[PDB]
């Protein structure tokens, strides 16, 4: 009894983190077995932001113009290449505190935990989820580039992003670990926005569900609704609207608690056009929307 | 703005599974000592108002299966202090990290590992409630979490969790085995004061938003400290006293906004909402962010 938002115990993240510096430029790195990741724009002298070409950058430099520092230990850097939009640093010593690991790539609505790093160093960590235009909030300001973000599954641990700069609107944006961005978002400082800040509708019917596993249910309601409608409503005030796919997803929980998909949706429906009106569900007196139909069950379903 | 909590490696390296008969929960492994909730020692016969002297007296070191990841700790020792069980294994805790035992107050904030057979499950960030409890989100035996800040390398270690209460917060102690509230460990009626506002940590949070550039929020008129306060009751905040006003300071110092002028500022968004408009992006106000959470945040160094 008692629900709360949780990122993942960051311990084996943060024996991974270093610093990595080029020139003037200072940002963190992932350390796992014999490799650095980090931003490639970590070779870009702040006037070269305008347009780059990593392509030219990158050659006119060597290992030797690589400074990383596993918190004050220096690693010897013996190579290096560039992935997409990440950069790759062979170094001399692999990693002894690197933990099992997979690199994955994540769709937005999916929630994953962030190891907020000042210039290699662990500051904060939260728990987010990545929104519908790809971008990700938790305005962690600071010279945080090449943070990761990830999930712990059993014993491995999943990386699914890295950070890359703050947009035009706050908000940030990211690449997975093979170097792709998350979005229609380019490595340079040219004019770039973001699209529309939604609400993610399926995880907020994930946490009505939760809730109502959860004793709570002063919000429901004997009344049913179409797909459609639900979905001509919750645009109206900024839900994404839900696709068929997603209501499938919402199958297990629905199991549960025995309620139909069509009647939970009746019941934020309902939510939406009157409103909470001083009353909380779980706690909260406005709805969590990053709290995934999986996680609802990792922490309740059982 | 995001609240964060704490990297939680040092304090991830502490936890230890402790089982004494047929129940198993959470322990904090400091050098050789483990410390956990006294009722692990309880028998399903006795934990509607357990005789804890009693249950304590009749065990001894072989009672309790100390577990630190596939190794197993022999504990040889066993005392008990108020409501926490102190006990002496024979390994020193290689990963301790430089620590401190302090007694926090409502309306301070700190990270929870909440730990499962002693197992590190989650992190999160809260804040001590006024009715001296917290809202934790609990899984199946957490109890034993700790609750803990970073301070440069030094981690202090300001609670335990132990109850679940009936409203469904949670209520724990100190270090020292002592409770937060007016609370006792054993399934008992015992209620907490209603849950009010932490309005000290509102104040820190939009003298935050104001150095972040966000002020549109900022009025013109002033109000006394009465004033502020009658308002503030009127919406379940809690008053303010001359001690908040003065843990204030070095955030009105930064900002050059005298306290009674962010009150101001506070009274007129709650007389009136925030028109949909957001602070710092959320449509709501925090309350679980301190003073000190933005002068060691909003200054990088």
């Amino acid at each position: 009894s008692g629900f709360r938002k949780m990122a993942f115990p960051s311990g084996k993240v943060e024996g991974c983190m270093v610093q990595v510096t080029c020139g003037t430029t200072t940002l963190n790195g992932l350390w796992l077995d014999d490799t650095v990741y980090c931003p490639r724009h970590v070779i870009c002298t702040a006037e070269d932001m305008l347009n780059p070409n990593y392509e030219d950058l990158l050659i006119r430099k060597s290992n030797h113009s690589f400074l990383v520092q596993a918190g004050n230990v220096q690693l010897r850097v013996i190579g290096h290449s560039m992935q997409n939009c990440l950069l790759r640093l062979k170094v001399d010593t692999s990693n002894p505190k690197t933990p099992k690991y997979k690199f994955v790539r994540i769709q937005p609505g999916q929630t994953f935990s962030v190891l907020a790093c000042y210039n290699g160093s662990p500051s904060g960590v939260y728990q987010c989820a990545m929104r519908p235009n790809h971008t990700i909030k938790g305005s962690f300001l600071n010279g945080s580039c090449g943070s990761v973000g990830f999930n712990i599954d059993y014993d491995c641990v999943s990386f699914c992003y890295m950070h890359h700069m703050e947009l035009p609107t706050g908000v940030h944006a990211g690449t997975d670990l093979e170097g792709k961005f998350y979005g229609p978002f380019v490595d340079r400082q040219t004019a770039q926005a973001a699209g529309t800040d939604t609400t993610i509708t399926l995880n907020v019917l994930a946490w009505l569900y939760a809730a109502v596993i959860n004793g709570d249910r002063w919000f429901l309601n004997r009344f049913t609704t179409t797909l459609n409608d639900f979905n001509l409503v919750a645009m109206k005030y900024n839900y994404e609207p839900l696709t068929q796919d997603h209501v499938d997803i919402l199958g297990p929980l629905s199991a549960q608690t025995g309620i139909a998909v069509l009647d939970m949706c009746a019941a934020l429906k309902e939510l939406l056009q009157n409103g909470m009106n001083g009353r909380t569900i779980l706690g909260s007196t406005i709805l969590e929307d990053e709290f995934t139909p999986f996680d609802v069950v990792r922490q309740c379903s059982g």
